[PDB]
């Protein structure tokens, strides 16, 4: 069987192939879809790790014309002994170099995957304490920053075993700014990180209070209770935001991070579950401009930028909302590129991802992908995957969600 | 039970009106397509001329639900509506509904039209019921009618006008115009297009049929008309019906001079409503615009009129690079000239913030007295400043329901002509 996809701007019309080779669920039914739900849907046994272990290798071995040699049975045979007499397997360097690699290609929900293949891969299999992890997570940061020229990469702690002893990063990214609550309701700093601010605060960390202070690490080894560590401030690079034109903007006061740093998923290859395994690439300019600043839940910059713009704000219709989003997402991009730090506006971004697409499409019969996070949050029709019809399914190896650690650790001090 | 949060609000609710839905979305549990246009062909029953173990389950299903609506499940009327039913499909191959049921279904298929972000308007909708036209000629004059009635000298009124049902498939009434109303589009000699780039093949069809085109940025289309299966007939609509509005700006004075106007009546006139097993192949529905959908897509698509440029030129804006967002900065100043232009003229227009609120009270209404919504987040969120409108942070689910609005071909590519 085949699928057709069309893009309605161009006509174009793709095939797709590679949706035979998906795997588990989308959360859709014959008759419903769920393609809107952010999150619809212990340890394997050693009858459940077999066939998933075959199937990567299986796809390694094709991806390097070795499918059927003496190094592919080998390897296989090699993988089993693993299995019957320890209950998992451990990945070769090459294998989880690629199965990163491709857990990006895959990741449906991602614009910026023409970037898959160059991506720095650090093996961290052999940290055993919290203070291993911050080390680790140093080095990562220094590497990726690149003093502006941004590098895409990913670390690797030890793989889920018993799914007692896991590795975790508790932040949702490396980078974020916390948040406090005020007592007269208000909020200072971010309000999404306020929850985890407070779990900071109880573990010791004393907070200067501010709208724009780093948060400290909080890192989990093998199972037990995560440990505070606060990044050495020179691997932090931030970035004034200032308009071209409005020389008041800068009196907003606002800065951001250079750095994305995605830290709380799971990364699945073969079975395995890496619980613990920070990537970070660069940012596109709306996942600041539009979100984080103008999210009612979050820093909520539209009244305040709006009134300096002495725009009309009693009515919707003048859409005053509208023209105060553009101009901050137009001193987000001024503000990185004067500090020459690594950014994508989302034009550019969807025009790559449309190549990218296309290529994919013709070199591998197909690329998953979720057109509700494609499409950028804000001029969506003017980009052109607005225009682009998709097939989303999930292939593996992955990237997936799991529970925020501090809904299921069991705390062991006094 | 399926739930649906608002992650703005953190607001949950519980869907089980999915339970009553009919025909595949297209997606599975390995594959989900729901940014696909038509994802499915899953019809109700085959092409044309059903036969009675295929019509008459889907008329007792809709006779089912419209006298369970009104309270009267089993009574003396639902069970010899049943009977009527079954001797007229016994003995002509279809059947008739009743003037409350029509009005009923037409409210509902709008109801249950998930691409609509309009829908919280559903129960006041007119419908004039045209099931005794016969010609071309009576179909622009109820055409006419509903246009005025709907106009209503700006003060625009929700109305669906409903023409003879598909019978065996070679009698169909088709409006073949997309919209009632909509430009013309020439191929120019040069390469480029003037007017609607969309409307090229339908103007190159009039101008083939008889239309003599003025051959300008505006033309309005004639109306092409098809009854009984005979071929299709030209009407020019009489341009005191067809209320139009010239498009300025608050503050650019020169933004007047790109000479733009817009229709003021969006009028779909291309789909097919489906009631009980009975298909009905022209009826045309019109509402009022959502301002994105002249500012941001008529006006800016690449493929549409493709003003980005122009408007950035006049604005003076850094056109170099994409990160200037001198597309993003222009497309605002547009969609602003669009509503304070209607708004000044007094023709009734939505924003996409007020249109998107009303949506989420929607939703709620139908969750807590219907126990669901159906709702294609892909459609229902505005094509320009999505995260800044509450539909963009509202899962939705996503279900056919009938009665409906279907797709069909496009008339060109079906008739055999005489
Ligand atoms: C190199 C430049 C990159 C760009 C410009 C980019 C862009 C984006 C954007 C805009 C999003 C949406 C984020 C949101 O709205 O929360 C996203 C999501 C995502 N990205 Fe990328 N990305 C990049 C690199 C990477 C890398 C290196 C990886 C992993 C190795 C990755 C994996 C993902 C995943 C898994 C998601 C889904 C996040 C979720 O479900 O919450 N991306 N990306
Ligand atoms: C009264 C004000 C209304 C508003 C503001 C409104 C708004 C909209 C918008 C913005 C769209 C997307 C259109 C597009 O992108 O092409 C749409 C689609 C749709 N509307 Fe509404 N609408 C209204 C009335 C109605 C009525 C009266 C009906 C039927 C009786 C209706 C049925 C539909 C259907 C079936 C679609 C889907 C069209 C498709 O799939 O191509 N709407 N509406
Ligand atoms: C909740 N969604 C996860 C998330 C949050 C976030 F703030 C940023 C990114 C992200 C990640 C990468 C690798 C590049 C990029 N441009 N953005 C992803
Ligand atoms: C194939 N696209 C369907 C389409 C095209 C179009 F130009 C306009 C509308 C529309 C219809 C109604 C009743 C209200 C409204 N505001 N818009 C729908
Ligand atoms: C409800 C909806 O699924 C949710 O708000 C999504 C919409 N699309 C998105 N797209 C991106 N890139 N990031 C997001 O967080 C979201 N949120
Ligand atoms: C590919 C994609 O599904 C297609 O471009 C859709 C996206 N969402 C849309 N939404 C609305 N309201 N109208 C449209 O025409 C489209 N086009
Ligand atoms: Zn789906």
């Amino acid at each position: 069987r085949f699928l057709k996809v069309k893009n309605w701007e161009t006509e174009v019309v793709l095939t797709d192939t590679l949706h035979l080779k998906s795997t588990l669920e989308t959360g859709c039914t014959e008759y419903i879809c769920m393609g809107s739900i952010m999150h619809p849907s212990d340890v394997a046994t050693k009858d459940q790790l077999f066939p998933l272990a075959k199937e990567f290798i299986d796809q390694y071995y094709s991806s390097i014309k070795r499918f059927g040699s003496k190094a592919h049975m080998e390897r296989l045979e090699e993988v089993n002994k693993e299995i019957d007499t320890t209950s998992t397997y451990q990945l070769k360097d090459t294998e989880l170099i690629y199965g990163a690699k491709h857990a990006w290609r895959n990741a449906s929900r991602c614009v910026g995957r023409i970037q898959w293949s160059k991506l720095q891969v650090f093996d961290a299999r052999d940290c055993t304490t919290a203070h291993g992890m911050f080390n680790y997570i140093c080095n990562h940061v220094k590497y990726a920053t690149n003093k502006g020229n941004l590098r895409s990469a990913i670390t690797i702690f030890p793989q889920r075993t018993d799914g007692k002893h896991d590795f975790r990063v508790w932040n949702s990214q490396l980078i974020r700014y916390a948040g406090y609550k005020q007592p007269d309701g208000s909020t200072l700093g971010d309000p999404a990180n306020v929850q985890f601010t407070e779990i900071c605060i109880q573990q010791g960390w004393k907070p200067p209070r501010g709208r724009f202070d780093v948060l400290p690490l909080l890192l989990q080894a093998n199972g037990n209770d995560p440990e505070l560590f606060q990044i050495p401030p020179e691997l932090v690079l931030e970035v004034p935001i200032r308009h071209p034109k409005f020389e008041w903007f800068k009196d907003l006061g606002l800065k951001w991070y250079g750095l994305p740093a995605v830290s709380n998923m799971l990364l699945e290859i073969g079975g395995l579950e890496f619980s613990a395994c920070p990537f970070s690439g660069w940012y596109m300019g709306t996942e600041i401009g539009v979100r984080d600043y103008c999210d009612n839940s979050r820093y909520n910059i539209l009244e305040e930028v709006a009134k300096k713009m002495n725009l009309d704000m009693r009515k919707t219709s003048s859409l005053w909302k509208d023209q105060a989003l553009v101009e901050i997402n137009i001193a987000v991009l001024y503000s990185f590129q004067s500090d020459k730090v690594t950014i994508v506006d989302h034009h550019s971004a969807t025009e790559s991802f449309i190549k990218h697409m296309e290529n994919e499409y013709r070199c591998r019969g197909g690329c998953p992908a979720d057109w509700v996070w494609i499409v950028p949050p804000m001029s969506g029709s003017i980009t052109p995957v607005f225009h682009q019809e998709m097939l989303n399914y999930r292939l593996t190896p992955s990237f997936e969600y799991q529970p925020d650690p501090w809904n299921t650790h069991v705390w062991k001090l006094v």
